[PDB]
């Protein structure tokens, strides 16, 4: 025993929980999603796991949002890449269009209408 | 493989008694109010953002020591607070037992929670 | 493939490897050190590794800062100060005494550590 | 468990500068970021490696692709940088098949090592 409480994993609801996690891990970069239950899992690296159930009411209002950390060489390759693919994106929680900056945001949405950030923490941040 | 989540917005009818419950059932301090939020700090690394304005199976879960497991069910057992070991609330007054222990409950806001051991 | 690039490891040359990862592991609260060939092992969360080496023979303002709760901070450095472990708020050991938070020491090997945090 | 995260790490060079821009395009990463007396290179795992103006089989060890390890390995060999398969730098000109994975160690004097584990 004697660790620290942690926030293990959270259900998040959304229109296509397949829609959602596909597009999720594959623009931060993680295996594809397992299925358990009725959700669609994604796990991260600090002992914390995303789990998509489908849920065709509203979902998500700003200034909601659900934040990834990664290294400043992730961030710019993702943003490049959400600017290539007409991803709508704001520099602030509440969407502004069209990055934040110690450190780096944007955020932006997922299919389903899911509100994102990515953001970095630089040393000297 | 590196990503992290950093923090996450929890949508409840009362951020204020959400936060200020979880806090105290979980021996955490008392919460920080920052922007809209009101922000709960775990230890790996995240954080959870309550703001004002709980559809089963949905749940936040939180991954506690054996210690703490038992010092937190004593409180919602004495306490009186409804629980299930199931995260569709079909089960009630019972814990689970993955090599770990379980349990499921609601925070004021009707929020729904979980705490685990493995 | 397509990972990218992490550090997943590091050699920390100290007097005694053994004095200086129990005493890591004890303060931080992990897990007791692994021994592997040579090395004293400490493993932290984010896939990395503090192997500690004997070595007869850390200068400020190098560190090793580790990052957690404040909060576990407050659990840490109510230790550190009740224990009359020696203590700075700077990389350079000139302030001794003492957003986030960050407080500076040194293990018994005399290797320089910190602990941080950067709340929301 | 174990939640706690090593953040920065300062490490001990002759020259700062050479070592944070040869291991920075070595490893693919962008130009390093100079703050205070550091140079920066960050890496993916929320850590950084903090150079500051290294004994053997001490090292540094880098967790890449298999993808990068070709490139890698392929600078490292067509640009005739000497390297050994163990961390004590007694076989040269080999790598190393440790749990599945390769790897190989070299210097940059500091010493370095990459796996695909
Ligand atoms: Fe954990
Ligand atoms: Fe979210
Ligand atoms: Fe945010
Ligand atoms: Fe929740
Ligand atoms: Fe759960
Ligand atoms: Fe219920
Ligand atoms: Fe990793
Ligand atoms: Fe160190
Ligand atoms: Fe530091
Ligand atoms: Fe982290
Ligand atoms: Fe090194
Ligand atoms: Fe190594
Ligand atoms: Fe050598």
């Amino acid at each position: 025993s004697h660790m620290a409480v942690e926030l293990n994993h959270t259900i998040v609801l959304v229109k296509d929980k397949d829609a959602s996690a596909t597009f999720m891990a594959d623009l931060l970069g993680l295996p594809k999603p397992k299925e358990m239950g009725p959700f669609a899992v994604l796990q991260l690296a600090n002992d914390v796991s995303i789990l998509f159930m489908d849920f065709r009411g509203e979902g998500d209002i700003v200034p909601g949002h659900c934040a990834f950390l990664i290294s400043d060489e992730e961030f710019d390759q993702i943003f490049g890449r959400i600017r290539e693919g007409g991803i709508e994106h704001w520099a602030d929680q509440y969407h502004e269009p069209g990055i934040n900056d110690g450190g780096r945001g944007v955020y932006f949405e997922d299919p389903s209408g899911h509100n994102m950030e990515i953001m970095t923490r630089p040393y000297g941040s």
